[PDB]
DNA sequence: TGTCATTG
RNA sequence: CCAAUGA
DNA sequence: TGTCATTG
RNA sequence: CCAAUGA
């Protein structure tokens, strides 16, 4: 006697008492049955597969040729919707997904609070594997693996693995092992605390990258196939007197007198050397655009080209990724030659909706007001919060005791020391990295870290309480856990330390900049009587007028990119600004800068 | 090289190009692609097949988890749509079904003209075996039959017979048969006149039948629960001294003295005998309830009960039908026993939407105006003209040549020859029919169509045209062949005689009332700005309010019901006369009486 | 591949 | 009598 | 299952 | 230096 399905859409009585028993429910899973029509090659949405405990499924469906319930996609758009007094917590395996698949077939706009135990089990342990249904079932509801002998999926859902088995089946079989899996996941994420920053950060954010996954990022073919000519025109230059992989360059040819190539570090006095120059052209000609122009989609309900990337998170740090061509790792601008300057990049090929801006917010030394907080640096908050130069005034402050109106711009190299000890790189390593001498450095190092005491007390702190505990937990208590800072040999161990600071520090700025898109995102769907996404007007107004509002598009780490109408560009980056800067109270101020162009090769206000 | 296959959605130029060649089309086929779900035993629509010349099809489809071409609905429901200026020709198979799996699967209101090729052939030849799509194929275009071979439907479209072979290829399949077919019919009905009556009636019509079969009928399983009882507890009455099938009832019990039993039409001075009111109510709750109370269907959206008829048309007179339980015949209402007396029914277990009453339309003497028109009778035509009693008036008129002021109850029995004539039965029948002799009844006969000497000169003029002809035409030139009218066998051409005269008389009566159908919807979806069937309302708001308007109920031959709201019930009724009053323009004005009520058993206004 | 009912 | 069902 | 580039 | 890709 194990596992029933219940054909809801079989009858009347047992549909209308179904929706009935359903809208009166505050926590249930969800999960689509996707099948493939016969090649006509393409996959299409058959049914939900409700479920609310035990090993009982409700198989929705969308019936043969008949004239009752033909109301459907209300039915389900209306139940799959918060509606006061309570809002439902929906369970969904590859939620980011699903939601788009539920969106870009049948206009669905998913609205209620969603909790993915895919993302729970990642919180619970960062440096676990990708999690599978199979890996979810087999640890945690160890019983019920039976389920899944035959069903052969190691990716995403019942879906995503469409195989011989009916779409209803695993898709039932999904919603009972999926809630049932989801309720052993939210008691171990109570007890350690995690629940309520998965409920009202993780997931939120998981959502917030769902909206910015059907939005995209506008992309123009014109501006991309301008650096195509711009840089390979001005790529052969003045060559007087056959560039391959290492063995090539030979210092035998001119006149230190080893290998390598790559540390042509001098290029100075000993002849022109314009050689790093041609291998960062070349090398931004081919990880770019020549992978890039090819998921280039032509989208013409918006009248433009755009790309559509895949959020990846999973990530040890908390920092959110793409796969693929990855957008964050196009290289900024940068001059060339012709005595007469030019600038390029593939950032100028990244454009808003005709009409429209991009707009991007830094958070400008966030990791530095993180430990500035943590670290009860007397001066060091003190300096952050009078707005100042942080680097110029850094200088003075204390680490050369006086200047304050006149220092110089050794902040250049002031800060190379700050970063260069949050860092953890040893004395040789910054040393070389300034152009100066290990010893010199290392005496630099001692006299700034004197001169902020905080520093180097926090960071003694906080190994001493990853060595005790065998995990470090960010400021929104998501904890990784460390074996290396046991481990007999010296250099596991000085690394393990270093990943310690690194996980507490640039973590916690993964945790900010979360709390700041969600903050942003519920104040941003508001003011604007215009709805959410392009998903959400391509596919929700297909089945439920300008272009006013602005839209979640790219996610740099400690940077926010979003894509606004030119008419009301100016009320939004209040809403950005004053939401980013308030994310988390701390005892050091959050300041911004926003910059706003055509592109992200654009200037600021 | 044969049959050629186009997926448009499998590009984005190949898409753009396809619509933009298609939005420039005026005629061309569609068939729906319909593929079972594993079991889930449900069907879905999962891709239209355009076409519109040679062995090339074009197949939409409703396209695997993308973020461009998700307005697919929107281009399909925008195609399919009159746009002014021109108008398409849309050749669809099985297009009165088409219609409405086209509506209750995806919302698309098809707008457009309609030629459907299933009953383009039988207005070729209304005696045809019921047409597949095989037989369409094996007649016109002969070729092109290999296509067929291991597909093996005789019913639908191929949708209807999902059977491996993929929807896709079968509804291409379709699409070009199905157009290059329609076109050879297209030259067959304009060869005989038959394409303007085709276009303009019969395809209007069927069309006016799809919304019917979408709308159905209003049931109260209350109202009918009531005469269950009504009829059953006076069914066994005062039964002073085990009825069974045919030989039971023996005279040799009692007291002319044969068998039979069915034609105990004396019990008048013999016995009370009140067999027949138990005959009747018997198989008065068997043929019109219990098979009924089976196809009744809650239908919440609209708050009650309905059943969905089947419309079948392919009729050798020209009436429509409706398959299974046909709702055309329900017995009409009649008097019971208790001294005192009671009115029953199932006629009023037949229910309008709450807060509207059902609308019904008699055209009463129409087959006799017909008549009238048809052979020149000048007094018989005068006689109509008047709007008098037109059997009151006809029973003088000149039949007994003098009386119309004082003219008695002969009225009853002036129709009765009247009728007996047109319906041509023989002298002895009528004779038996009326309660008078063979040869008195001839009498009559003769005594009537001399004072009215047009009906036999029209009769032995329709017979001698069929002769020479082969066949005999109504009014809207509709052919009928009778093959019959040269048999040797007195009796067979004498049954052709009357079929000849059967199907000139009451088949230009089912033409008028297609005329009447199609002329009243064109006025019907006009001033009422809230749009038109149940269908578009369950399904095409569904995916594109009050109930005010009115809609195509039920069809009783020379009857049509409609169901109105009762706030708007009088400006409707004013529609139906007029444009029913004015269907044709014939030598005698056309009379129609309409009764208003809360069932079908209920009074006039 | 008969005969009787119901509706028009 | 004719046309649709129906025993 | 190495080393060099890009982004933060 | 750490984390994501990438030769
Ligand atoms: N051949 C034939 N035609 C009929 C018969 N009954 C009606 N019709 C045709 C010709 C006139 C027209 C009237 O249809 P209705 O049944 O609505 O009218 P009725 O008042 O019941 O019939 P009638 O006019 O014979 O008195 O339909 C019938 O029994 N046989
Ligand atoms: N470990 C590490 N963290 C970095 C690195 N670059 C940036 N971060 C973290 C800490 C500070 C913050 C700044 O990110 P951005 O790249 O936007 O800032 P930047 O001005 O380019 O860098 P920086 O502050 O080091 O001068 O992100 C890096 O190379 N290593």
């Amino acid at each position: 006697e194990s596992l029933s399905i219940i054909d809801v859409a079989s009858d009347q009585n047992l549909f209308q008492t179904f929706i009935k028993e359903w809208r009166c429910k505050k926590r249930f899973s969800i999960s689509l049955a996707c099948e493939k029509i016969r090649g006509g090659d393409d996959t299409l949405v058959v049914g939900l597969a409700v479920c609310w405990g035990g090993r009982d499924a409700y198989y929705f469906s969308l019936l043969d040729p008949s004239l009752t319930l033909k109301d459907r996609m209300w039915y389900l758009q209306s139940c799959l919707r918060k509606e006061s007094d309570k809002e439902c917590s929906v369970v969904i395996y590859d939620f980011i997904q699903s939601y788009k698949i539920l969106l870009l077939s049948c206009g669905i706009s998913l609205e209620q609070s969603y909790e993915d135990p895919k993302v729970a089990c990642w919180l619970l342990d960062p440096d676990s594997q990708e999690p599978t249904l199979h890996s979810i079932v087999t640890s945690f509801l160890p019983h019920e693996l039976p389920l899944l002998e035959g069903m052969e999926t190691s990716q995403g859902i019942q879906s995503l693995g469409l195989s011989e088995h009916s779409g209803r089946y695993r898709a039932s079989v999904e919603s009972i092992l999926i809630f049932n899996s989801m309720n052993q996941l939210n008691s171990l994420l109570q007890k350690e605390n995690l629940q309520d920053v998965f409920r009202k950060v993780e997931m939120p954010s998981q959502y917030c990258l769902a909206l910015l996954e059907l939005n995209g990022i506008g992309f123009s073919t014109a501006e991309c196939e301008s650096q195509k000519h711009i840089m390979q025109a001005k790529l052969d230059a003045i060559e007087t007197q056959s560039f391959t992989s290492s063995d090539d360059i030979a210092e035998v040819l001119f006149l230190s007198t080893s290998k390598d190539v790559l540390n042509k570090l001098k290029a100075l006095h000993p002849l022109p050397g314009l050689i790093l120059e041609w291998r960062r052209i070349t090398n931004a000609i081919t990880k770019v655009v020549f992978p890039l122009q090819r998921e280039k989609c032509l989208n013409p309900f918006l009248g433009m080209e755009r790309i559509y990337p895949v959020s990846q998170s999973h990530t040890a740090t908390g920092r959110i990724t793409f796969t693929e061509p990855n957008i964050q790792n196009v290289p900024r601008d940068f001059e060339i030659k012709m005595g007469m300057p030019f600038s390029i990049s593939m950032r100028h090929a990244f454009v808003p909706f005709p009409g429209g801006s991009i707009l991007a917010a830094d958070y400008s030394q966030l990791e530095l007001r993180i430990l500035a907080h943590l670290s009860h640096d007397r001066r060091l908050i003190q300096v952050l919060n009078t707005g100042a130069d942080v680097f110029r005034s850094i200088a003075a402050e204390w680490k050369m005791i006086e200047p304050e109106s006149v220092g110089d711009d050794d902040r250049q190299q002031a800060k190379q020391i700050c970063y260069g000890i949050i860092y953890g790189m040893g004395a040789k390593s910054l040393g070389e990295q300034m152009g100066i001498k290990e010893n010199d450095a290392a005496c630099y190092i001692d006299s700034f870290k004197s001169r902020y005491t905080g520093i180097n007390q926090f960071m003694t702190e906080t190994v001493k309480n990853c060595k005790r505990d065998g995990f470090v937990q960010t400021i929104l208590g998501r904890r990784r856990y460390l074996p290396g800072i046991k481990d007999n040999n010296p250099y596991r161990k000085a690394h393990a330390e270093r990943q310690a600071i690194n996980t507490i520090v640039q973590g916690s700025a993964a945790d900010i900049v979360k709390i700041a898109t969600v903050n942003i995102q519920k104040q941003l769907e508001t003011f604007h009587s215009t709805f959410k996404s392009h998903g959400h007007r391509e596919g929700m107004l297909q089945s439920d007028c300008p272009i006013r509002g602005g839209f979640f598009i790219l996610q740099l780490h400690d940077e926010l990119l979003y894509e606004v109408a030119e008419e009301d560009v100016v009320q939004v980056a209040q809403i950005v600004k004053n939401e980013m800067e308030s994310a988390v109270k701390l005892s050091v101020k959050l300041k911004v800068k926003v910059k706003i162009g055509a592109s992200w090769g654009e200037l600021k206000d």
